[PDB]
């Protein structure tokens, strides 16, 4: 899951797993 994005670029890079990272 993501925990916090933007969108794609900003939101989710290495951020797909954000609650982690």
């Amino acid at each position: 899951r993501i925990h916090m994005v933007y969108s794609k670029r900003s939101g989710k890079p290495r951020g797909y797993a954000f609650i982690e990272y």
